[PDB]
């Protein structure tokens, strides 16, 4: 299963995000690895161009479903690795609730034994004094199962998911997302029936890092078939 075979080990991964958001443009690289054999990855984040002007956690989602541990009876199902070495283009919006929204548009593929996503990110509307801009959320990510639907139409997939912030004093600020995954190659891919990614992200922090950084450690399941 050509990309199926691309996933039978620990595979390094590069994440390279640039954004925008309210016109505070700025930079982030991620490294590390992920082994879907599992469904477990890590990654290393550092902003490289200063203090994030928004908060870690909202770039968790946009910063590779393709190292989901697919089981067996469902590798039919399997649309990310179906799409590699090739990739796939990977297009959201966010909303946050009451305040502004992300727009972002990947590509995610090998680069040599890499695998690669290289992200534009464009976020407004967003409030100066807002839980984004503001820096109110609490460092901190929950766990939920995502819910995946095939677009025959984009030859892709379709993903709708709402993620739940915890504010530092108040509730929570919903960020409403919207996805839609469409292959870059022109070979055929696989469009699975519907189910869902059991996801499990916890942050973390490194203690030799001086700069502003993220350490993301994930364990993700496909599950529903």
């Amino acid at each position: 299963s050509k990309g199926e075979e691309l996933f039978t080990g620990v595979v390094p991964i590069l994440v390279e995000l640039d954004g925008d958001v309210n016109g505070h443009k700025f930079s982030v690289s991620g490294e590390g690895e992920g082994d879907a054999t599992y469904g477990d990855l890590t990654l290393k984040f550092i902003s490289t161009t200063g203090k994030l002007p928004v908060p870690w956690p909202t770039l968790v989602t946009t910063f590779v479903q393709c190292f989901s541990r697919y089981p067996d009876h469902m590798k039919r199902h399997d649309f990310f690795k179906s799409a590699m070495p090739e990739g796939y283009v990977q297009e959201r919006t966010i909303f946050f609730k009451d305040d502004g929204n992300y727009k972002t548009r990947a590509e995610v593929k090998f680069e040599g034994d890499t695998l690669v996503n290289r992200i534009e990110l464009k976020g407004i509307d967003f409030k100066e004094d807002g839980n984004i801009l503001g820096h109110k959320l609490e460092y901190n990510y929950n766990c939920h199962n995502v819910y995946i639907m095939a677009d025959k139409q984009k030859n892709g997939i379709k993903v709708n998911f709402k993620i739940r912030h915890n504010i530092e004093d108040g509730s929570v600020q919903l960020a409403d997302h919207y996805q839609q995954n469409t292959p870059i190659g022109d070979g055929p891919v696989l469009l699975p029936d519907n189910h869902y990614l059991s996801t499990c992200s916890a942050l973390s922090k490194d203690p030799n890092e001086k700069r502003d950084h993220m350490v993301l450690l994930e364990r993700v399941t496909a599950a529903g078939i």
